[PDB]
């Protein structure tokens, strides 16, 4: 309810909302039915087009019309976009020569350049090649100002998180966007595209930009358009607001484009019907920058031109239906799609059972193209559980696959050939990124980052400190000319002791044995070995700082250093280069269960072998990899009860593959590779480091804390012909977090030899170095040679595995 009755006279998109029920004039009145009655005659005008002509020329003032042509329309700020091209012999912006913007160029009182964010749904990132000949404009803004071959969404690839994420900063888990729709339990309410239920606060966490904006004193231009305002309306009234006088004027400003979606959806993401709409798009963005020449704003203003995530070839006959696994079909609801989010039906039904889902839902059909999973268990790359909206059972479906519950849902509910909401790593998913303005680099091509990244840099360009988010402010620092956020290296809370020979092997009682009984050469060499002589070696960026206040030691050894922890009785991080000549040797039978203890670290402070005898479950392995000692006499190093973790047989297949076969084959494509690999503990699957409290399992009948993951960070130098320890340049990083379960389920085909499957588990869980550094409270890279904001650049790369 609105008193409607009143009038929008000289309050057409008006800045800030008004209280009902006096009625709205705002851009985003009609979503809420609350416009005054006049609202579409004084604010909607469309009398004479969007364009002048010859004849319009000169004309006297027409109120009514949409534009305008007459001398005045400058001063008012209300010309058509094309009005200096037509009356006075302007040129198009397209068809001027770039020139490099090394200065705001800004009309006398704007305080900073304004901010335009120009966001397309659904432009997949390989449009700009794709469709270049027909976006003349966008080519333009892409190849004259800071581009990105694409840029990464976040999960699920869906309109709702990804534009909340990039307003955010935030993970659709901490933002609580968690998808198009949506269940909160806690409010007991459902969250739809359809309906007002999303118009209601308690949906929206973290703070969107606009917020940020108004609470450090920059205004902000209504970033939402109701859907109906046609664009070209929309351009005006921006351009409009851009005329406004110093003190009202808006500093950023949001135009929204439900294309290429749109289409996409209903042709393909290259349906020939895809064409014209990115015609039309291109035809926008070219009112836009000609309007803005006309105010001589074009540079003077930073525009982003952005994408919310790709679009997919999808399709009706692809739907697997849950109904042809599950018998139980109708005490489950499930959120269908392009992703899968299973729930009871009822919580009245005790006799609901997540498990028996689990498994009736897992390997069951040859091309099964659909995988089911707890939350938690999902790549932790997604970021994709800490949410009570995230149900506990998830399904990740194949690329250009849907997953329905009944086939009734698919047909009495083909009509669409484009579908996206897939795993963030999808090419197809990928959208893009385009900055271009006095803030920005010229003609500069940047590598590909996530969205996730750009609120700080929205932040930077406004001169907003950003509120606390997931992007890692500075590594997008090489977008920027100016205004580049230097940030500082995380303080060392903890530091290390560094323990010498404090034991007798006699005060070990741990039930570990060792078949190890054999100068003064390589006595003092040994010594020297423990004391650090080849730490310069195995420890090539420093050692990793500890973000925490906690107990540990530094432990030196001929082939790795170690950081190792005398609260979670293991290693936090283990460190050791593998050069390209390097050798892999097995172990001997000599050696097979042996155990040696550390008498650098007392008995209580070290795990025991009686416990994994006592655990039928759990086994244990190695953190540095016996098969890659240097000699016989440093392997011993390799079964020190300080090198030793917690592992299930399922587990050790995976690492034993891994340490055995896949780091000498990286070491050989790589030209060596420097290695740090440790445990992840992280049981309420929040993202971030869990203290020792919140251990769910230890190792039977011990204090031996079980981890939920294993880490490595493979790093070398970008120029390959170098090997990785002597490295003159930038760095080379891939790295992953494998979760630590006692079965293989999650590989279809692991019944297969190692060489079949590991790797692609491997590929699957690939992390960015920032994402281990959440999950472990270390920060890796202390010492290089290189910039700050070039090592936050490498920790937030993500090696994903896509072909071109
Ligand atoms: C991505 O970046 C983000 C942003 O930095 C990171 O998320 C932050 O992580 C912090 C650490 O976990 C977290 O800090 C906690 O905040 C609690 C108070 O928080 C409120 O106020 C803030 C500030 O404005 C607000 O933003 C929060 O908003 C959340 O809550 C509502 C949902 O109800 C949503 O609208 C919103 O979307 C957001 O939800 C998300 O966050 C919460 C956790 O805050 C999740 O549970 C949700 O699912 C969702 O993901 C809040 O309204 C504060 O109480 C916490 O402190 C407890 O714990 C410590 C123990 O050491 C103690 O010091 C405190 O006293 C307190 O303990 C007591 O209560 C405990 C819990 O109730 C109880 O167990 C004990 O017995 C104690 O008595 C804590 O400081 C911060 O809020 C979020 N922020 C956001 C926006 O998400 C994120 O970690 C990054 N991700 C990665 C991978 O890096
Ligand atoms: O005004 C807006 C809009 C703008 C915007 O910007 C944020 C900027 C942050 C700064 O940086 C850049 C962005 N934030 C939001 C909300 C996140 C706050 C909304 N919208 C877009 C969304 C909905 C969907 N839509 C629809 O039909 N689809 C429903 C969902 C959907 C899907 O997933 N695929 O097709 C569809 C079709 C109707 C409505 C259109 C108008
Ligand atoms: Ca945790
Ligand atoms: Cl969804
Ligand atoms: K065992
Ligand atoms: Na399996
Ligand atoms: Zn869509």
């Amino acid at each position: 309810w609105t008193a409607t009755s009143g009038s929008c006279k000289g309050r057409c998109f008006e800045l800030q909302e008004v209280g009902p029920p006096d009625c709205r004039c705002d851009n985003l009145c009609k979503s809420y039915s609350s416009c005054c009655h006049d609202f579409d005659e004084l604010c909607l005008k469309t009398a004479r087009g969007w364009e002048c002509t010859k004849d319009r020329c000169g004309e006297v003032r027409n109120e009514e019309n949409a534009c305008h042509c007459s001398e005045d329309c400058l001063s008012r700020g209300d010309c058509c976009t094309n009005y200096q091209v037509v009356c006075k012999g302007e040129s198009h912006w397209v068809d001027d020569d770039c020139e490099e913007i090394k200065v705001p160029e800004c009309p006398a009182g704007f305080v900073r350049p304004p901010l335009i964010i120009f966001s397309v749904d659904g432009f997949r990132a390989s449009y700009m090649k794709k469709g270049s000949k027909v976006m003349p404009n966008i080519e333009k803004l892409r190849s004259c100002g800071t581009h990105a071959p694409y840029m990464r969404p976040v999960y699920p690839t869906k309109t709702f998180p990804n534009l909340y994420t990039l307003a955010t900063g935030l993970y659709p888990e901490s933002h609580g966007i968690v998808g198009n729709s949506m269940y909160d339990p806690v409010f007991d309410a459902s969250f739809h595209l359809r309906g007002r239920e999303k118009f209601n606060h308690r949906w929206w966490g973290g703070q969107p930009l606009w917020i940020t904006a108004t609470k450090q004193g920059v205004r902000a231009g209504t970033f939402f358009w109701s859907v109906s305002i046609p664009h070209e309306r929309r351009i005006l009234t921006i351009l409009q607001w851009l005329s406004l006088p110093d003190n009202e004027r808006p500093s950023v400003y949001a135009f929204y484009s439900e294309q290429p979606d749109f289409s996409g959806h209903k042709y393909g993401p290259f349906g020939p019907e895809m064409t014209n709409p990115l015609r039309e798009i291109d035809k926008t963005v070219g009112q836009l920058m000609d309007g803005l020449k006309q105010l001589r704003l074009h540079r003077c203003v930073n525009v982003i031109f952005v994408g919310d995530h790709g679009m997919e070839d999808v399709t009706c006959d692809r739907t697997e239906f849950l109904s042809n696994y599950l018998t139980n079909v109708d005490d489950i609801t499930l959120v269908p799609g392009t992703l899968g989010r299973i729930r009871a039906k009822s919580i009245n039904n005790s006799k609901y059972d997540p498990k028996t889902i689990i498994a009736a839902l897992t390997c069951k059909k040859p091309d099964q193209h659909f995988k089911p999973y707890m939350k938690q268990h999902l790549p932790k790359r997604l970021h994709y559980a800490n949410n009570r909206r995230i149900e506990d059972i998830h399904l990740l479906v194949d690329r250009r696959w849907h997953v329905a519950r009944k086939p009734l849902d698919v047909y009495k509910k083909c009509f669409f050939q484009g579908d996206h909401g897939f795993d963030n790593k999808v090419n197809s998913m990928q959208t893009v990124f385009v900055g271009y303005g006095p803030t920005f680099k010229y003609r500069t091509k940047v590598p590909p980052f996530e969205n996730i990244e750009l609120y700080n840099v929205m932040c930077d360009l406004l001169g907003l400190k950003p509120a606390p988010n997931n992007g890692t402010h500075g590594s997008l620092n090489h977008l920027l000319r100016t205004n580049t956020f230097r940030p500082t290296m995380p303080d060392e809370v903890s530091r290390p002791n560094y323990p010498g020979i404090m034991y007798l092997q006699s005060e070990f009682d741990l039930g570990c044995t060792c078949d190890d009984k054999v100068n003064k050469l390589e006595e003092l060499n040994k010594r020297l070995h423990t004391k650090g002589s080849t730490k310069e070696r195995h420890l090539l960026y420093g050692r990793p700082a500890v973000l925490y206040r906690t107990s540990y030691d530094i432990l030196y050894h001929t082939d790795f250093e170690s950081g190792y922890s005398e609260i979670f009785l293991m290693p936090l991080w283990t460190s050791y280069t593998i050069s390209k000549q390097a050798e892999v040797s097995s172990i001997p039978e000599h050696l097979t269960n042996c155990v040696r203890p550390d008498v650098r670290v007392s008995p209580g402070f070290s795990q025991n072998c009686l416990a994994y005898k006592n655990d039928k479950q759990m086994s244990y392995g190695f953190l540095f990899p016996p098969y890659l000692s240097s000699s016989p006499e440093a392997k011993y190093d390799a079964f020190l009860v300080t090198n030793m973790v917690p592992m299930y047989p399922a587990f050790k297949r995976v690492w034993a593959y891994f340490q055995r076969v896949l780091v000498k084959k990286y070491a050989s494509e790589r030209n060596g590779v420097n290695v740090i690999s440790g445990p992840i503990f992280d049981y309420n699957y929040d993202g971030l480091r869990d203290t020792e409290d919140e251990i769910k399992q230890y190792v039977e009948g011990s204090s031996i804390p079980v981890p939920t993951h294993y880490y490595s960070i493979i790093t070398s130098c970008l120029d390959f012909t170098q090997p990785a320890d002597k490295c003159d340049g930038p760095l080379s990083v891939s790295s992953f977090i494998l979760p630590h379960r006692p079965d293989n389920d999650e590989s279809c085909n692991s019944s297969e030899d190692e060489s079949k499957w590991v790797e692609e588990l491997m590929k699957m869980h690939t992390a960015r170095v920032r994402d281990i550094e959440h999950l472990t409270g270390l920060d890796f890279y202390r010492k290089t040679s290189r910039s700050y904001s070039e090592i936050l650049t490498l920790k937030t790369y993500l090696h994903t595995y896509e072909s071109e």
